[PDB]
């Protein structure tokens, strides 16, 4: 994974990308298509482009570069935000508190029971299934961090 | 993963949690500690809590319940946000465009190349290492979505 400073470096350079996203998007697709020409074959609108000059002149290639880097930027920012809250919790629960995954299963059972008890009108079979899935994603994400840290859990 | 309706059900019941986070947190921890007493042994600062009555009377058990459910709520919301960034991209790139992970590796290397070319002063070795790791997490997260959608990328 990334450290806190590494995530901040990713966010910082993406700010520079966004200040000329058209130029960055063009240069990324030109590098991809010149380095790996087979990738051009996926693009009906671009597969005729041979030279860097032709690729630079394509309004459609420039538009697509912006779409790609916008989508990737959103994924990186949301990943960084999730990591910033998940990482410290996995770190403390692995290294200081030493909490096995089975204990996270026990507290997940308690959360599901309490929500069902308190809010049956907002916690029918489907909503309970949804929360069961959400807490399993949470436990699996902690377990993945545990494996990286070498903690058996 | 969860459907959009399933995430809505999770966030709807979490709104009820947030209306009394301390009460929900207390009830979750007392359910956990009464059902699985070995879990209470992990809390050195609750060594004075033996009985259900003592647990209900504890200021700090209730405060800890708030800490736990506040942290969990934040992680669930940030997970949902990142899932929502990945979903449309994994959908189209698995089912319509059929983009192999090797091609995602090629475009990741193109992004690193363009950032090194454009920002050598602000994309040194460490910042490049950070972005290399972030793009690998992106590819791995898409590969996991590919497997869920039944696409061999
Ligand atoms: C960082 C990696 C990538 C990102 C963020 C990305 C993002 C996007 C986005 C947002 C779209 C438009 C909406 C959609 O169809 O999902 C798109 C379309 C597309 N992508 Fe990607 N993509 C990436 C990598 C690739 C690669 C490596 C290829 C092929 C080698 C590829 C091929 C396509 C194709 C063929 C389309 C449809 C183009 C069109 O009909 O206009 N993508 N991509
Ligand atoms: C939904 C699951 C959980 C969440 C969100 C959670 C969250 C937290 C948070 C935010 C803290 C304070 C900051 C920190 O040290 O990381 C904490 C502390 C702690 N957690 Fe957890 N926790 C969870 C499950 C558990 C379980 C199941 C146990 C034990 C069986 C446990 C044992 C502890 C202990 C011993 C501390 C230190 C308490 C203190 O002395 O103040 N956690 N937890
Ligand atoms: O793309
Ligand atoms: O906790």
């Amino acid at each position: 994974g990334l450290s806190d400073g590494e995530w901040q470096q990713v966010l910082n350079v993406w700010g520079k990308v966004e200040a000329d996203i058209a130029g960055h998007g063009q240069e990324v697709l030109i590098r991809l298509f010149t380095g790996h020409p087979e990738t051009l074959e996926k693009f009906d609108k671009f597969k005729h482009l041979k030279t860097e000059a032709e690729m630079k002149a394509s309004e459609d290639l420039k538009k697509h570069g912006t779409v790609v880097l916008t989508a990737l930027g959103g994924i990186l920012k949301k990943k960084a935000a999730h990591e910033a809250e998940l990482k410290p919790l996995a770190q403390s629960h692995a290294t200081k508190h030493k909490i096995p995954i089975k204990y996270l299963e026990f507290i997940s059972d308690a959360i599901i029971h309490v929500l069902h008890s308190k809010h049956p009108g907002d916690f029918g079979a489907d909503a309970q299934g949804a929360m069961t899935k959400a807490l399993e994603l949470f436990r699996n994400d902690i377990a993945a961090k545990y494996k990286e840290l070498g903690f058996q859990g």
